[PDB]
């Protein structure tokens, strides 16, 4: 699914991911624009032979499990396919883990280089929250 801007920052917000570990929901909006341009079907294979998956491009090193990344764990406990439906509840749960660790949004690095410092607030403008 692409999400419209909008609509993603709805979804984020009804699953309480703003001022989630104080990251407002700017900030969310703008990782997933430059991780997935909004589009839960993303994938991008790192060079580590992990995978990135989804409208936040969650990592299978460490967060889910595809079955094809060696010694990696899973500690979001999913496969890394939920990352991909249209339905980005298992995205919003594991970045809320993923976030909670104590680099932050740093975990992002789209978010560290096109988001932080700017003012991620336009992410939300326009829209009805
Ligand atoms: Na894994």
């Amino acid at each position: 699914k692409v999400f419209g801007r909008c609509e993603l920052a709805a979804a984020m917000k009804r699953h309480g991911l703003d001022n989630y570990r104080g990251y407002s929901l700017g900030n969310w909006v703008c990782a997933a624009k430059f991780e997935s341009n909004f589009n839960t079907q993303a994938t991008n294979r790192n060079t580590d032979g992990s995978t990135d998956y989804g409208i936040l491009q969650i990592n299978s090193r460490w967060w889910c499990n595809d079955g094809r990344t060696p010694g990696s764990r899973n500690l979001c406990n999913i496969p890394c396919s939920a990352l991909l439906s249209s339905d980005i509840t298992a995205s919003v749960n594991c970045a809320k883990k993923i976030v909670s660790d104590g680099n932050g949004m740093n975990a992002w690095v789209a978010w560290r280089n096109r988001c932080k410092g700017t003012d991620v607030q336009a992410w939300i403008r326009g829209c009805r929250l």
